[PDB]
């Protein structure tokens, strides 16, 4: 019996699925959430031995412990102990495409565990074992003899062992295939592993226990008066004497209160159900519960004699919340939400799918610290904690089935097929039956990109059968199929349609208003955040807060699923797809996230931030206007603070206190401000400060903020005269020119500045030159390779126009001497087999006071694709600790991404100007910069700009960042013109028109001087 | 054409129809039904069984047909014959003029059943005119309502034919059995018998 | 295994449903409705013996015929051939309510059939068995070799025997439960065959 090769089996002797359950037998536990005695943790030290195939797995390991087995540490992977790879394939599966088998070489991993029991749990009721993940098959034997089998990787599987356990030792055996049936529907785009991932638990129930629990929460018109329905089934022994109790506690107070015994309601013509018990709570004016506050009550569900013993009590905390959808709208409690939501798949950079408690609240905190409210369970049920901590912290959750079957073509040949509805049945209905009562769930989802099928309309059904109070949804099949309450497209543009045959992706606006549709549209995947991303993350944002039924989306996606790999000296280094020996594999796409594995943040993070704030500004005058965007909390925590400065130079500041009711406006007028007269332009720049430290949040956090230009003075003064006049002298290769302690040589030859002195130290290792390309982000590249070029690709574009290889052929180069100054004019072509792609003009102002006054004039060909960049470039000889620049900041910023960025006075060291993308690209430049200031240089102008020690040559020839080395001296990238980065998606070309450079003539200047 | 699940006897009549663990072998039942007969025409209406109370497996699977093939309407009559996993009001021996207000599951008169607060569907009856031994009193009753009354669109008489089984006297003469006959107990002795004709197809 | 107490296997190796089919190889016979020599009928004189249950059947049933089974027409009930009694119960369940099991004492038919096929169908193609009704549930094994399992008493249950089928005399095994868990969803008013 080749179990693993049948969708029709997906378990044996699995018991039933159900909500948390820890068979606490003292209530006060219960209600206080404290460890129960009766649920036992087995993670720690196992025995572990890796086999080929399952046919190699010894019949002795039954019995006893294989010597050349390792004691490992559970719950892991077992790819992340070395014993094999672990697989970074995208799309295409890992294994052969023929359901429903899989290959006979299949790694195969043998778990055994000797552990204790006393003899109290095996002198009454029933001990389980549960095992909470799985990936993605097993079977299970308990000393020698064979229990039962199950799949699903992602929800808990458990089994009866009273019958075969002993008090005191005890010996689990534990075969985990890693490919099995269950294979072809856990597709997801991610790292390949498997093992005893999740915790193993031993739970004691009495024999007369609650076997499952459903808590409802419904409200009247106002939401002043609520009623809790508990729903409690048992099993067990069922007499007159017994009776449930349920209790509704805030806090140390009991708020509710029922008490019934068994026996529901007639539901036909044979009765009801006689193990089963709805208790009716009524609460008044409850607290509600959002991602905004978590107000939170205590369930406690007491089984128990009526005269007063208690069996066993189980328990959850209850979010008192309505979820729906009504005349288009998804409403939480009465309220339209705005989802600022991110995609997070479990990753750890050493543990690769074990989760643990504190990277779940690293995660939670980074993410209501970045001003997320929600997040979709990309693509499968979360590790249980994961809830209790959203329901707890606050974040609106959309719960997904672990269905995807992206590599089957087309997309729905299992979902439509009814020999698959069995198995995907259970991966829906265990995960409703498990998670249903945590507040945090709002949506369920069916699972991802496994199209459309007949089942997703049969599951769909079923879950809105079993629980009406959460909307479900589904992408698959076009994102507005009949199995979908809400239109949730992956990677739909703002404005721009992609009409794909079958399932087109409108603009959001668009889909909205088509013809006869009217649900709410929140995508489920945008802004594909991979390498240097999120351009164009503002354009949602308007149009979420413009249309009311674009109610926001999820951002795709958390965090960087890169792995730790360690060189030679065992230095540590991020790896992708196929750096273990994987392949086919899919390379950087396993790299999406706006924080990198170690959670260090990506620059794309600040821009999520700051277009997700939750007040909005308006200026007239010296009135500010502060709209809140929350929906039902007051601005309790917060502080508006505003500063005045003159380009970079504080004049005024202070602080006023916010208090705006959720959806209201409150008018701040400023005081009587800063009017200098002197040359600059003024800024005014507000922050909401938090004063008081939350759960989440530490005292001082700053969770919003605007800046505007105030007035203007244009400087109108003029320089002095110099004291002097630069001197020029020539030679058939070269015009010098020299002033005071400066010189400045021009090459005839190549008509560039070929080098520059201070005092007498050489400052530039390779000459001044224009340049017209990057080293290509991801999304440059999209999914365009080598061996399987994608002529779309920008990238490819650009190589084949000849834009990487095109040569400076000089059209003129001339010196002139002025009454005051030198003047060197130059003009260069860039051709490409017979075609001129850019002509360069320019003129160097080299005056009696030392400065060097650049201007430039391209023209770029109508017809060469769009180039990456108008500026020019240089490797200067020095290299300093610090960089300072009057211009937006402090982060990385690019064109179509620098909303977050303020106008202001930056100084950092050298190597925050570079962002350690694990795959290498262009990367760092800020933009919207007048002066910029390095060692002994300080240049000026309107310009972007990037300085590192790292080439865009360098960038554009390694995979890996770890592989990049500091070159001698400082690279200095300035661009008068610099495209956008895109990112609506990452394999297909995103940058929107108006941050093409298509302009035809482009004009920048710039002052080089010295200090 | 009706689907091969009924759980009369569980207690409540859903226990299984509303189980998920059900969900896969009930499933088969109803789908494989569709895939061997969708290309008769004389099939106009699929059902999902019979006396198995209303479950969430139910709705699950009238959804999956009505996905399937929609050029056929879906009914069942279990959990009270008007409930979202049928298309047509498909009560068994609702009476023409009489209610028998049952708890959960009433069976109204059907004059009374169409026009009630927010009802819009047909009513054909999946069972009515029981018609064990000297029985079709109150026949023409029915027909009368059918006739006056656009949404009465019929019903089933329940049954063709009388389930007896032949047995031999010892000498060698044969007569009718019926529950009991064979020594099988417990058992529900002539409610096997509800024909509009004898087992030999002798017309009663 | 005991798949008869296990509503999460209702078949093994049983091939997909579809609409009747004839496989004939000629179109104006198609357009007649005329019979297809590619659709033979088994039905005829079988080979049975009636058992207690299934733990009462020996191996050697799988590879030869038992000298004690008798010769009946198929298809029909066994009751009728008065080897058990046929129940008419109606609402109450004709075994102990106790989901997915069933009872111990679990009346068996032991059906088999030698049989031969055409020389071009041991050649290629793909030969399969299709039993149209059998109640409740069943195993089969065709040259003494197991093939397949099949659930539901009123559609139709197909399996490939390409792979089994030899030159000269094949011989099927089809052991037929009275009671599976199938039986929990055939709770009909009518007699229980
Ligand atoms: O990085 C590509 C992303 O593409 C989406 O289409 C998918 O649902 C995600 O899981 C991820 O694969
Ligand atoms: O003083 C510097 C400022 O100059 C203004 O003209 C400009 O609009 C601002 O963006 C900033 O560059
Ligand atoms: O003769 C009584 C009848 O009762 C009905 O309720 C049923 O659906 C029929 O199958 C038959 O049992
Ligand atoms: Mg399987
Ligand atoms: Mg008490
Ligand atoms: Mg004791
Ligand atoms: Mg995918
Ligand atoms: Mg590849
Ligand atoms: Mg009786
Ligand atoms: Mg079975
Ligand atoms: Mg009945
Ligand atoms: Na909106
Ligand atoms: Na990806
Ligand atoms: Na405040
Ligand atoms: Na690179
Ligand atoms: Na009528
Ligand atoms: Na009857």
């Amino acid at each position: 019996r080749r179990d693993w090769e049948n969708p029709g089996v997906t378990q044996l002797n699995r018991l039933a699925a159900h909500p948390p359950f820890a068979s606490w037998r003292n209530s006060e536990e219960a209600r206080t959430d404290r460890p129960s005695q009766q649920l036992r943790s087995l993670n720690g030290e196992w025995r572990f031995a890796w086999f080929p195939a399952p046919e190699a797995v010894p019949e002795s390991w039954l019995e006893c412990d294989l010597p050349e087995a390792d004691t490992v540490v559970v719950p892991s992977n077992w790819q992340m102990h070395g014993y094999d790879a672990p697989i970074y394939t995208n799309v295409t599966y890992p294994i052969t495409v023929n359901p429903p088998f899989v290959p006979t070489e299949n790694p195969t991993g043998c778990y055994s565990l000797t552990f204790n029991v006393d003899e109290s749990w095996l002198q009454e009721g029933q001990t389980r074992i549960i095992f909470d993940g799985v990936n993605s098959a097993f079977h299970l034997w308990c000393n020698g003899r064979w229990v039962g089998y199950g799949q699903d990787s992602r929800l808990p599987s458990e089994f009866d062992l009273s019958a075969f356990l002993r008090a005191g030792e005890n010996r689990l055996a534990v075969m985990v295939l890693r490919w099995s049936d269950g294979s072809y529907l856990e597709d997801q785009d991610m790292w390949r592993m498997s093992g005893i991932f999740r915790d193993v638990s031993l739970l004691h129930k009495p024999t007369t226990q609650i076997s499952d629990f459903h808590v409802a929460t419904r409200f009247n018109d106002d939401f002043s008066r609520a009623v809790l329905e508990a729903e409690v089934q048992m099993c067990g022994e069922l007499r007159d004497y017994l009776r449930v109790t349920v209790s509704l506690w805030q806090g140390e107070t009991q708020v509710a209160s029922g008490t019934a015994p068994f026996g529901g309601e007639i539901i036909d013509e044979r009765g009801g159900y006689a193990d089963r018990v709805t208790l009716r709570l009524n609460v008044e004016n409850p607290k509600l519960w959002s991602a905004e506050i978590p107000n939170l009550y205590r369930a406690v569900v007491e089984l128990h004699t009526a005269d007063g013993t208690l069996i066993e009590a189980e328990a959850c905390d209850v979010g008192f919340r309505e979820v729906r959808i009504e005349n288009g709208l998804l409403l939480l409690n009465g309220k339209p939400l705005l989802i600022r939501g991110v995609n997070r798949h479990e990753h750890h950079p050493l543990h690769g799918q074990v989760m643990d408690e504190q990277t779940m609240v690293q995660d939670i905190l980074l993410m209501k610290q970045n001003n997320f409210n929600a997040v979709r369970c990309s693509h499968y049920p979360n590790h249980p904690l994961w809830y209790t901590l959203c329901d707890r912290y606050g974040l609106y959750v959309v719960d997904e089935a672990n269905i995807e079957t992206h590599g089957m073509v087309p997309m729905n040949r299992l979902t439509d097929d009814p020999r698959w509805l069995p198995a995907m049945s259970e991966r829906v209905t265990r995960m409703v039956q498990r998670d249903r009562n945590h507040p945090s769930v709002i949506i369920w989802s069916l699972g991802n990109e496994s199209g459309h099928g007949a089942n997703h309309d049969a599951l769909y059904r079923w879950i809105k059968s079993v629980d009406p109070s959460r909307p479900v949804q589904y992408e698959g099949g076009g994102a507005d199929t009949t199995a979908t309450d809400i239109i949730c497209p992956m990677y739909a543009r703002v404005d721009e349609d992609q009409p794909f045959p079958a399932v087109p992706k409108w603009s959001i606006k668009k889909w909205l208003s088509l013809p006869g549709e009217t649900r709410p549209l929140i995508l489920c995947e945008y802004a594909h955040a991979m390498g240097n991303s999120l351009g164009g993350f503002a354009k949602y944002w308007q149009a979420f807060r413009q249309y009311p039924r674009l109610q926001g989306g999820f951002v795709w996606d958390w965090v960087d699923q890169s792995l730790i790999k360690y060189d030679e000296n065992g230095n540590p280094w991020s790896a992708y797809g196929g750096d273990f020996g994987d392949t086919p594999n899919d390379r950087q796409f396993c790299m999406n996230g706006l924080v990198f594995a170690d959670r260090t943040p990506h620059p794309a993070l600040t821009e999520a931030k700051h277009q997700q704030q939750f007040f909005q500004f308006r200026l007239s005058g010296q009135t500010i206007e502060v709209t809140s965007e929350y929906l039902f909390r007051h601005s309790d925590n917060e502080l508006l603070h505003w500063m005045v400065a003159l380009d970079g130079k504080p004049l005024a500041s202070g602080e006023v206190p916010l208090d705006v009711a959720p959806q209201g406006k409150q008018l701040i007028e400023l005081p009587e401000l800063p009017q200098p007269e002197s040359a600059g332009q003024l800024w005014l720049t507000v922050r909401v400060v938090q004063p008081n430290a939350t759960a989440w949040s530490e005292a001082g956090h700053i969770s919003a903020w605007q800046q505007w230009r105030l007035a203007e003075n244009l400087s109108v003064t003029l320089p002095a005269a110099s004291h002097a006049i630069p001197h020029l002298t020539t030679s058939e290769m070269d015009f010098c020119i020299e002033l005071g302690n400066k010189r400045w040589q021009f090459n005839r030859q190549s008509g560039f500045l070929s080098q520059m002195w201070i005092g007498d130290k050489k400052q530039l290792l390779t000459p001044l030159r224009d340049q017209f390309t990057r080293a290509p982000l991801d999304n440059d590249i999209g999914v365009s390779e080598a061996t399987r070029i994608d002529p779309n690709a920008w990238v490819e574009r650009w190589k084949a126009a000849g834009h990487y290889q095109a040569e400076a052929a000089l059209l003129q180069c001339t010196a002139d001497t002025l009454a005051d100054a030198v003047l060197i004019t130059t003009a260069h072509a860039w051709q490409h087999q017979g075609k001129t792609l850019f002509i360069s003009r320019k003129t160097y102002r080299i005056d009696g006071s030392g400065q060097m006054a650049i201007t430039v004039d391209v023209e770029v060909a109508s017809d060469t694709p769009h180039p990456a960049r108008i500026g020019l470039n240089c490797q200067l000889a020095q290299v300093a600790e610090r960089v300072n620049w009057l211009g937006l900041g402090p982060q990385e910023n690019y064109p179509d991404r620098l909303t977050a960025a303020c106008f202001d006075r930056w100084d950092l060291p050298l190597s925050d100007m570079y962002t350690p993308y694990v795959f290498p690209s262009e990367n760092g430049l800020r933009c919207g910069t007048r002066e910029l200031n390095y060692g002994p240089h300080q240049w000026r102008g309107d310009f972007q700009f990037n300085i590192s020690r790292y080439s865009q040559q360098q960038l554009m020839e390694t995979s890996h960042r770890h592989l990049l080395h500091a070159e001698e001296g400082t690279w200095l990238n300035i661009d008068g013109f610099h495209m956008g980065i895109g990112g609506d998606d990452s394999w297909s070309p995103s940058v929107s028109a108006e941050f093409q450079l298509s302009a035809g003539r482009y004009h920048y200047q710039l002052v080089w001087c010295q200090k």
